[PDB]
């Protein structure tokens, strides 16, 4: 839900066994990426639309954390290393994790308002990137799998708190 806040205390583990609280990446904007490793639709689409826009807006680990994280609970720390090797991702400034523990994982999917259901042996859910502001406070999102450059920089300016002074609000 926009202008709400995703809890600091979530426990996330990166694709090299690291684990942290999300509060931890407090102090830049953090683009979120919910998606699942074994998906051939729409996930691999994401993420390639992700990679092709990324590097317009800037320096992951600098101006911004990118944060690919799987919403299947099965998925183990093989699962998200085989993922972050595929696409190239270099694992510290973008991220590929898992949740610690479905605790962490129901509390991330309720507060960014996002849901799946089993479909035969796939997941149906919605396409989604959300952004996040230095505090954790949900700031934009941006949907479907073909982003474009425009509304990305559009929110990070919102997730630094910029790009308001055109309006008395």
């Amino acid at each position: 839900s926009l202008g709400t806040y995703v809890p600091g205390d979530i426990t996330l583990v990166d694709s090299y066994g690291n684990e942290f609280q999300l509060k931890n990446l407090k102090g830049k904007p953090i683009i979120l990426s919910p998606i699942y490793t074994h998906c051939r639709a729409a996930c691999p689409l994401i993420t390639k639309s992700l990679l092709k826009v990324i590097p317009k807006l800037g320096t992951p680990g600098k101006d911004f954390w990118v944060i690919t994280f799987t919403f299947d609970p099965k998925d183990t720390l093989e699962d998200i290393k085989r993922f972050q090797k595929e696409y190239g991702i270099d694992g510290k400034g973008w991220k590929v994790v898992k949740a610690k523990t479905s605790e962490d994982l129901f509390k991330l999917l309720d507060a960014i308002d996002f849901r799946f259901m089993t479909a035969g042996n796939d997941f149906i859910h919605p396409n989604v990137v959300v952004v996040l502001s230095p505090e954790l406070q949900i700031k934009d999102y941006i949907y479907g799998v073909n982003y474009n450059y425009l509304e990305f920089v559009n929110a990070l300016r919102l997730a630094r708190g910029e790009g308001h002074h055109h309006h008395h609000h």
